[PDB]
């Protein structure tokens, strides 16, 4: 009916109490058998002595406290028996309890020998992450009582060790205590150590790794700001004109650039391609020169962050010349001389170095393709002379001037053809006609 | 019945000649009437004197000689009907034949005021190329005569005038004289002028162009001869590697190149594809470090020519790591110590830092991808110590030795699990078992 406090794992045959305390005699003509808790316990018989066995008493692993709160204490009881030897025909019954006492025989440990913890690059310094608990199969002192952080250097000085100390249980947690950058260091090794509050200590230690998450925190950027690139008019679709690249220092879809216009005019975009994942900008349509002679754009790269981080680049294309047009002909009237379709009408008095019609020459392409040299075809009394100076224009013109003096007897109508050449390869040349009509 | 040879385009009524050389006299009782040659001749009819017109007589524009041969001369028949004025009844009839004279009336001149020549540009020295001929109306000395080749002095010393003097016309002709290279200049402005025999002599100039055609005279030529570049295990199809260029010198196809792999293995052929047109070389496969570090090849640029001249660069890809193998844990028996299937079988005697198995770690990645750090999991009295020394290799290996001194009876059998995890970001951990039992 009264208590017993004892140890757990005792050795065997260990006396754990006399029921001398209780109101039996020693060895006085009553049997005690034992009738409850079998396994463990075990009776002298003669006198109230009671005693352990080799199946020793385990705190952790006896079903009777299994499923129990801190506060509770673990018991089992017991059911004495005495009989009086005396023949009295009345046994008395003794129900008893024994208490177990606690000692430190677990050690704390943690569910697994390595912790992965996960800290977004930029987290503000205080920032807290909780760490997996270590647990202890014993009971109070001897349970979990602190832990540690051991670690490196560079690992000092970015976290700490805070522990919320809530009655439920110990709670540790990883303070930040310097800025991270995943583009400097993505992993750390750190070293955790849990012990409990009995002496001697247990403890366990298990490996605490820090990796790094990557925040969109780096916008990408050109090999260089500027391209330059030069395309010969009229290339073949596909023709490549020119790779741009940026790259980006972030991770995963945060480094992931495409490329596309960024305020290109629609004369630019019919005329170019830009492939958006290989930045590769290719021809799609008629280069003509003598429509635009440079065509000037930029060129934008996206990362595909969520909130995507942009970079421009200028990017210029000068398109080289092509000899695709020939010279052109205009015929019309200087002075005085009045032009209709292609006809003029002089008498055969002003006949010498007098200026009929004046010619201009002119061909769209630059350079040689447009240099270009102008003659009158077959036998015709008309010179054409340096009609002014434009320096050394590509563009040209001519007084077309009589050189024989004429009469309206013999000669009576004209047809002049003037033939122009470019200074091309190949050349590409034109004739314009004039019918000067004498009176 | 007698010729009369005179000039042609004579002023008008100018006497050709009197038929006092033949058999009628002077005025006397004889009419001079004209039957035939009415447009251009004209009688006196009194007088047997011929004359001329205002209808001029003209060699070349006349019909009874249009078709003619060089030799023939141009002939106009006339009849000249004499009747005696004493009534006597009996016509005499006179036959008369004019032999037209030639004067130079006529230019010489050339079909086109320009003259396109096309010379492929390594011709050999000598090689021959004919202009087109002048024409003259006019025949003998007052026919062509003579051509001259008036060029300028970059022109001079590479071109000269040699002209086939075969009796049938004069043939001009174009010899080179020297090297061309259409490379260096694609265009010469030669003139050409010619003249006819007769004194004083007409002469024309047409303007000779030359231009040069291409010849498959160079090899294309890379950027850089060698190219380098990295790329990341696993990277996406179509991910651009890198871009070689080569250009070439030449025009037209003999300009236009195509690239191919030149001598590259399969393995470098089933992961990269090379954009023949564009030169651009694209991920088609699983980069895989693993399998190679690094891929080295060599590309073609061959140009279209009919006759293609080839070129070709070297380029090596470096392939960057990628975290995309976990550690492998591996248990073998050391010295005398058996395993089998996961299992061992030891004595509860020698205790204290023995050496129960061997474990060796390794990692197929590079550097902190192969950083590895290994663990015991639990709480098991089994310590790894360093086995031995491979410097600061990436594979390890460890003691698993003992900790405690053991006994058959309270400790029976074990399970250790091995724990390693890498230095990654994702970091890859892996796991490995081994149940030591105790005998
Ligand atoms: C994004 O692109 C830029 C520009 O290409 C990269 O920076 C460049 O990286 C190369 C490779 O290391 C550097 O080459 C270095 O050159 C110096 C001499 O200039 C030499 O001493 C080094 O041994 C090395 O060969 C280059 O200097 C550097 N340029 C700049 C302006 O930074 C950048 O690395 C790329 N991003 C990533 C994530 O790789
Ligand atoms: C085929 O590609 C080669 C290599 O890119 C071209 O040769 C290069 O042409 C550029 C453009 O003119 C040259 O730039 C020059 O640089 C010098 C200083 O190095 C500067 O003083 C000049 O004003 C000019 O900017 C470059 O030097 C030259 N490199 C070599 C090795 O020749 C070549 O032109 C290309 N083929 C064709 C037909 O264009
Ligand atoms: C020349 O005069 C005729 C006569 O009326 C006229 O029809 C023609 O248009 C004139 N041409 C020029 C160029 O003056
Ligand atoms: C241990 O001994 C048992 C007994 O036969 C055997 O079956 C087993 O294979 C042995 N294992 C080792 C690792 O020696
Ligand atoms: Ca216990
Ligand atoms: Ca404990
Ligand atoms: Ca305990
Ligand atoms: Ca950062
Ligand atoms: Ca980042
Ligand atoms: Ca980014
Ligand atoms: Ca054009
Ligand atoms: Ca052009
Ligand atoms: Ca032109
Ligand atoms: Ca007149
Ligand atoms: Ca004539
Ligand atoms: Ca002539
Ligand atoms: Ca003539
Ligand atoms: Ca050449
Ligand atoms: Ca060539
Ligand atoms: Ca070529
Ligand atoms: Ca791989
Ligand atoms: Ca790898
Ligand atoms: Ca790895
Ligand atoms: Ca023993």
């Amino acid at each position: 009916r009264v208590v017993y406090k004892v140890p757990e794992e005792q050795p065997p045959n260990t006396l754990i109490g006399s029921l001398a305390a209780d109101y039996g005699f020693p060895d006085v003509g009553h049997l005690y058998k034992l009738e409850v808790g079998a396994p463990y316990l075990r009776v002298d018989g003669k006198t109230g002595d009671i005693f352990t066995t080799e199946t020793s008493i385990d705190r952790e692993g006896l079903r009777e406290c299994q499923n129990q709160l801190p506060g509770d204490p673990c018991i089992l009881e017991f059911e004495v028996s005495i009989t009086d030897l005396v023949q009295n025909g009345s046994p008395r019954l003794l129900e008893g309890q024994i208490e177990v006492q606690d000692i430190n025989d677990n050690t704390p440990n943690f569910a697994s020998p390595v912790i992965t913890l996960a800290i977004p690059e930029n987290t503000n310094i205080g920032s807290l992450f909780p760490i997996p608990l270590a647990s202890d199969r014993d009971a109070g002192p001897n349970g979990v009582a602190s832990y540690e952080l051991q670690a490196g250097p560079e690992a000092q000085e970015l976290f700490g060790l805070q522990v919320a100390e809530d009655q439920e249980e110990k709670q540790p947690q990883l303070i930040v205590m310097g800025n991270l950058d995943r583009e400097r260091w993505d992993s750390y090794d750190l070293t955790i150590k849990v012990q409990d509050g009995g002496s001697p200590p247990r403890a366990s230690s298990a490996l605490l790794r820090v990796t790094v998450l990557d925040t969109n925190d780096n916008a990408p950027k050109f090999e260089r700001p500027s391209y330059e690139a030069e395309l010969s008019e009229n290339s073949p679709i596909g023709h490549s004109v020119i790779q741009v690249k940026a790259n980006d220092s972030d991770q995963g879809a945060n480094a992931e650039i495409e490329y596309t216009f960024h305020q290109a005019p629609e004369v630019v975009r019919r005329l170019l391609r830009l492939d958006r994942n290989t930045g590769l900008i290719t021809v799609q349509g008629p280069v003509d020169r003598e429509d635009l002679s440079t065509l000037r754009f930029s060129v934008l790269a996206k990362d595909r962050g969520t909130n995507p981080k942009s970079a421009r680049a200028q990017v210029v294309v000068t398109v080289k010349d092509m000899n695709d047009n020939a010279p052109t002909i205009e015929i019309r009237g200087i002075g005085l001389v009045t032009h209709q379709d292609g006809m003029a009408n002089i008498s055969e008095d002003v006949a010498e170095e007098t200026a009929v019609a004046l010619v201009q020459v002119s061909d769209r392409d630059e350079g040689e393709n447009a240099a270009v040299t102008c003659v009158v075809a077959g036998d015709v009394p008309f010179q054409l002379r340096q009609a002014s100076e434009t320096g050394s224009d590509s563009k040209k013109k001519y007084f077309l001037q009589t050189t024989t003096p004429l009469d309206y007897e013999k000669v009576k109508d004209y047809t002049i053809e003037i033939v122009a050449v470019d200074s091309g390869n190949p050349p590409l040349s034109s004739t314009n006609s004039l019918k000067v009509q004498v009176v």
